[PDB]
């Protein structure tokens, strides 16, 4: 079913070591199952708890993507739906560590992690922030090839020693009882308890050395079995069946289940991929047709059209060695990957840096370093990859170059670089190029005191967005135009623009943009001194950013909220807001947050309390002595009351 857990079914035959199961089931904190390939760890993890959330890790793994997929799980349970996932769409921090800890502290679901990946310290650093508190309800189990060095505090290290001879003799009899029990004593002379390698011999026939043991079994395979293995071994990720069937231009069913009977291929529900021990031995039997096979798989994932399948197609488009494939792909990266390049930067970074020499890769790498603040490296790469790009990419280079010079207080050089794009979007009449053209043009004028030309450049910008059909970017402009008109002194255009954007946010179920417009709706009514409505919409926006832990805007919400509230409403609610502004002030030291401390004094003076309780003015004014911005916020409090 769509949008569900990847709970892989266990093996048909299994004679678990019951002591190690009671170890895992009654363990505290995190259970570490480390062994060799095919030793039985993954199958043992399934034997522990069936309905546990499974996450099979692959090569490409950004910590934010895993927590995103882990956040999708916590959102499906319903306890971290409002907190975890909605903050994933917000931003990122190490506060994610305490969110997921609080996640299975509330949900209590048991989670299992299979294998090990790159950037292991980032994942190890999260793992060590959860094993120690010992959550009374949740549990996390991992299966690794090595001991992750997580310490022995709240960790149960489980080293799998294969299978007992008595259980192994039972294993062959639980598959073929009529087979002579003497022969099983000789099988232990070959596998030494290895459960997977035992299934290989039980499903085959015919002394060989350990390496030849698998290699002389590799010759027992059929024609289509060797071809299917020698192709599926080139993929480090599980694949669907139609993805496999289109991968061969030939029906792959009969070798699939046959190798499945022998344990060479494992299925995690719907997908299939070879075992890690099978992959390490047959990836060298045929490495000539990698380009053709990878090319077909790129086109299949291109038909999937999902951000994760987007990245999977990017990894194998590097192994084909075609700069033309990377050309057309980065075009589709601006179509749909554009929205989540800020979501998965480190993942996308590792795939792009794999081809640093590619000019188109130098483009998106500069975009990452644009968001990371290193504008020098961005412009540098934007000059190196300048000639090779086409006329379509030539526009996007100068648009980001204009955005690059925008954050350097360089409007003149940003104007002449966006002047280079005045003729490209009109001559090629591309929709996507026309979008980024007027997008950076609005930002160019917004940086200037002028707020007039930005009003018309954003209008024709919306004309392009109404054609593609992406709701997120269409709501972002409607909210932003509902801000330039407010700075112009106009009120009717502002209130109607982010109210229709709220009509958009409510329609598509976007809770992030929904509470962003709530902050714009409350601020607009504050400028008109409509105390009632301005204070209400600020209450729901403040509840959001306090829950999403975006205390910067959460402070801005309760600031105008506490002001407009006491104007015509009760003093206690704004006192609650002011006291919470103190709690988040004493944690983040935000300037406008200490402005709520004196708003508490405003409540105290209006609540019949003395100047000792009105001394809170002096309590935060010495805190607000360095910041000269405090001399500005006083114009709001004395005017309304
Ligand atoms: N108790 C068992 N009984 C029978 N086969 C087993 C048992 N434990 C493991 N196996 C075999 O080993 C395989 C699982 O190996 P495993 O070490 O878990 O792989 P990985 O962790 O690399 O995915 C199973 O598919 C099966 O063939």
């Amino acid at each position: 079913a769509p949008i569900e857990w990847e709970s892989s079914p266990r093996v048909e035959v299994f004679v678990g070591r019951k002591r190690e199961l009671s170890i895992i089931r009654n363990a505290k904190g995190v259970v570490v199952i480390y062994g060799i390939a095919g030793i039985g760890k993954t199958s043992l993890a399934a034997k522990a708890f069936p309905n546990a959330y499974w996450y099979n890790v692959t090569g490409l793994e950004d910590f934010k993507y895993f927590a995103w997929q882990l956040g999708l799980f916590l959102s499906s349970i319903g306890f971290e739906d409002l907190l975890e996932y909605l903050r994933g769409g917000g931003n990122n921090e190490n506060d994610i560590f305490k969110l997921i800890t609080e996640g299975i502290e509330k949900t209590g679901a048991i989670i299992i992690i299979d294998d090990f990946h790159k950037f292991q310290d980032e994942k190890v650093n999260y793992l060590l922030s959860y094993l120690a508190p010992r959550i009374k309800k949740g549990k996390v189990i991992i299966t690794t090839r090595i001991r992750p060095n997580l310490g022995n505090e709240g960790v149960t290290y489980v080293n799998l020693k294969g299978l007992n001879p008595e259980e192994a003799y039972s294993l062959a009899r639980e598959k073929e009882k009529s087979m002579t029990p003497e022969e099983f004593a000789k099988l232990y002379k070959l596998t030494f308890g290895h459960p997977l390698m035992l299934n290989l011999i039980l499903e085959s026939s015919e002394d060989t050395v350990f390496n030849f043991l698998f290699e002389e079994v590799y010759q027992m395979l059929n024609e289509e079995e060797k071809d299917l293995l020698s192709i599926l071994s080139l993929f480090d990720e599980p694949i669907e069946y139609e993805g496999i069937k289109f991968l061969y231009d030939r029906n792959p069913f009969v070798p699939l289940y046959s190798l499945m009977k022998k344990g060479l291929i494992e299925k995690k529900g719907e997908k299939y991929f070879v075992h890690d021990m099978v992959r390490e031995f047959v990836r060298e039997v045929s490495n000539q047709e990698e380009k053709e096979v990878y090319l077909r798989h790129v086109n299949f994932l291109l038909k999937s059209k999902t951000p994760i399948n987007f990245l999977r197609a990017f990894k194998y488009a590097i192994k084909v060695g075609s700069s033309e494939l990377i050309r057309n792909l980065v075009e589709l990266r601006v179509k749909e990957f554009y929205r989540i390049i800020v979501d998965f930067p480190r993942m996308y970074q590792r795939l792009l840096m794999e081809v640093e020499d590619n000019p188109y890769a130098k483009i998106e790498i500069a975009i990452i370093e644009v968001q990371r603040g290193l504008f020098e490296k961005a412009i540098k790469l934007l000059k190196e990859a300048e000639p090779y790009v086409d006329e379509f990419f030539k526009c996007e280079i100068y648009s980001w170059l204009a955005d690059a010079y925008m954050e350097l207080e360089n409007l003149e050089k940003a104007e002449r670089y966006l002047k280079k794009t005045k003729e490209i979007v009109e001559k090629i009449n591309d929709m996507y190029a026309w979008f980024s053209y007027y997008a950076e043009k609005t930002k160019y004028e917004y940086y200037k005191e002028n707020s007039r030309e930005a009003l018309k450049s954003a209008l024709k910008e919306l004309e392009i967005i109404r054609k593609i059909g992406d709701p997120e970017k269409e709501g972002l402009v409607l909210l932003h135009v509902g801000d330039i008109y407010l700075h112009m002194g106009n009120y009717e255009k502002g209130i109607s623009y982010y109210q229709e954007a709220l009509k958009m946010a409510k329609a598509y179920g976007i809770k992030f943009l929904e509470h962003i417009s709530y902050m714009e709706l409350a601020k607009g009514y504050y400028q008109l001194k409509l105390y009632e409505k301005a204070s209400e919409y600020s209450e729901k926006a403040a509840n959001y950013f306090l829950m999403i832990r975006n205390y910067r805007r959460a402070t801005d919400a309760m600031a105008y909220g506490s002001v407009s509230y006491i104007a015509t409403k009760n003093l206690e609610k704004a006192e609650k807001f002011a006291k919470e502004m103190i709690r988040i002030a004493q944690s983040t030291d935000y300037p406008l947050a200490w402005a709520g401390y004196i708003f508490l004094a405003a409540v105290d003076f209006l609540k019949g309390d003395d100047w000792r309780e009105d001394y809170n003015l002096g309590k935060a004014h010495l805190k607000e002595y360095p910041w000269l911005f405090e001399a500005v916020l006083d114009e709001l409090k004395k005017v309304f009351d």
